[PDB]
């Protein structure tokens, strides 16, 4: 996020003609005129707390303000060049934890008009890393019943992830890529009721590994070497605050101090490769289809484009691929609780809550003033949350909306949300993902009561407050916080 950008202009400015194109909605939200950057095609939002503000303010003006190296790109100028893209239709939008990244900001919402020729796709929009999402798991345990044995239990959950659980050899990866949960449903290693609660039922139609390049599937072929890049995440964490009772009835959260455990995964180097190979031979592509960006990160291809076709089509695999290594890890820890207590995973009522996707292009119906359209809409950081009575989400959460869970790094509380008829008016049914950003740790997660297994010692704008302004401006609703008590990254 510095030289990236082609020559272009609208750089010679100062803090004080920025803030002419910013304009505050509401409460919660600020609008970005068009002309903040260059070809603007829709105007920019972001949602905000007093916090968030300051931060999002301050982060324009040190690089708005210069005098020094860097020219460092705020997410507020990302903001707008996602604007600038041809086909996007409403607005571009930041979610309360919206921070810069690669094109596309982390946390900022763009869709396209599927109708519209001149749309594109951008793989920046989705991410490097394609569907990594988090998975809700609930247990029938209490927190007195897991306090004495986490350790155990981490060891053992630590344990299982090195050992025919994943795809182990191309073939299967292939099986793997096309069919995504409806592999693992095969194969022994995931549960019916697992698909039901599960974003897109844990497959995406369409899904091409002819779309994968050779690489993209040997980087994600199980390798005994090189354990340990992160790529794994569980927490065992416990119900501390129920805002919604029957919201949380539905989930089966009956009460505080119930045991759930918490999984984050992705492509690994899957969707790394997938996204890369899709960039480069975008990049080659643009001038033929004479597409126009500010930002060379940017690089999209048209959706009707043969390199735009490929790249949902691989984006689909690899997205099939998360929800794989999801399931595996679903599976070991289905095991791992299984061994410990000394009874069957059933048993222990470890049912999947929710699924969601936070790196991932959808298809979906959405109302553009007042005329309903197909949009590819762009979530890269961000979750999607439908509403209450959308047809296509579970019938558990026809009443309570569909559940968005919240990740949470090491020592952090994690968020449970229900979706909402104002985001999905508002946001097109998007709210935030997380966290953002602008051994002494290992004794102070002891110190706290959170036991942790982490491979290697390599491995901010709060949760809280991200949250809390989803709440206010009625874009998600709180339903649960949770406490971790055992933290696994391998
Ligand atoms: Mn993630």
């Amino acid at each position: 996020t510095t030289e990236n950008l082609y020559f272009q202009g609208a750089m010679s400015r100062s803090y004080n003609d920025e803030l002419q194109f910013l304009e505050k909605i509401n409460k919660n939200c600020w609008r970005i005129k068009k002309g903040f950057v260059p070809n603007m095609q829709v105007e920019g939002v972001f949602y905000v707390n007093d916090a968030l503000e300051k931060l999002m303010f301050e982060e324009l003006r040190n690089a708005c303000r210069g005098g020094g190296v860097g020219g460092f790109l705020p997410a507020m100028k990302q903001i707008g060049n996602v604007a600038a893209l041809p086909g996007i239709v409403h607005r571009s939008i930041g979610l309360p934890d919206v921070h810069s990244g690669y094109g596309f900001a982390i946390g900022n919402m763009a869709a396209f008009d599927m109708n519209d020729p001149e749309a594109v796709v951008s793989p920046g929009g989705v991410g490097f890393d394609i569907n990594c999402g988090v998975r809700l798991l609930r247990t029938n345990l209490d927190e007195s019943d897991v306090q004495p044995v986490k350790e155990q239990l981490a060891q053992a959950m630590f344990d299982h992830i090195p050992v025919g659980v994943i795809p182990m050899n191309a073939k299967d990866l292939e099986e793997a890529l096309e069919m995504g949960v409806d592999w693992s449903l095969r194969e022994g290693y995931a549960w019916a009721e697992d698909k039901e609660h599960c974003e897109e039922y844990g497959r995406m139609l369409q899904a091409d590994p002819n779309k994968v390049s050779a690489r993209a599937k040997k980087r994600g072929l199980p390798q005994l070497g090189t354990l340990g890049a992160g790529n794994h995440y569980a927490e065992i964490q416990v119900v501390d605050e129920i805002f919604n009772e029957y919201a949380a009835k539905k989930m089966g959260i009956d009460h505080k101090g119930q045991v759930c455990v918490m999984i984050h995964s992705g492509s690994r180097g899957l969707g790394h490769q997938v996204a890369t190979d899709a960039l480069v031979a975008m990049e080659k592509a643009m001038k033929r289809d004479k597409i126009i960006v500010n930002d060379r990160q940017l690089a999209c291809a048209r959706i009707a484009s043969p390199e735009g076709q490929d790249y949902l089509k691989g984006m689909a695999a690899a997205g099939n691929y998360a929800w794989v290594n999801r399931s595996s890890m679903t599976f070991l820890t289905r095991q791992a609780f299984a061994k410990v207590f000394n009874t069957t995973p059933d048993d222990l009522d470890l049912h999947v809550i929710y699924d969601v996707s936070h790196n991932i292009a959808k298809v979906e119906q959405h109302v553009v003033d007042g005329k309903e359209r197909t949009l590819l809409v762009h979530r890269k950081g961000s979750t999607r949350a439908f509403p209450p009575h959308h047809p296509l989400i579970a019938v558990d959460y026809q009443l309570t909306g569909q559940p968005v869970l919240i990740g949470g790094t090491m020592g952090t509380c994690s968020y449970v949300l229900t979706g909402t008829e104002q985001g999905m008016t508002e946001t097109f049914g998007t709210t935030c993902h997380g966290a953002g950003r602008a051994q002494d740790v290992l004794d102070k997660l002891a110190d706290m009561g959170i036991a942790i297994r982490v491979a290697s010692p390599k491995l901010y704008k709060n949760v809280t407050d991200v949250v809390n302004t989803c709440h206010d401006a009625g874009i998600s609703k709180k339903a649960i916080k949770l406490r971790p008590i055992a933290v696994i990254k391998g």
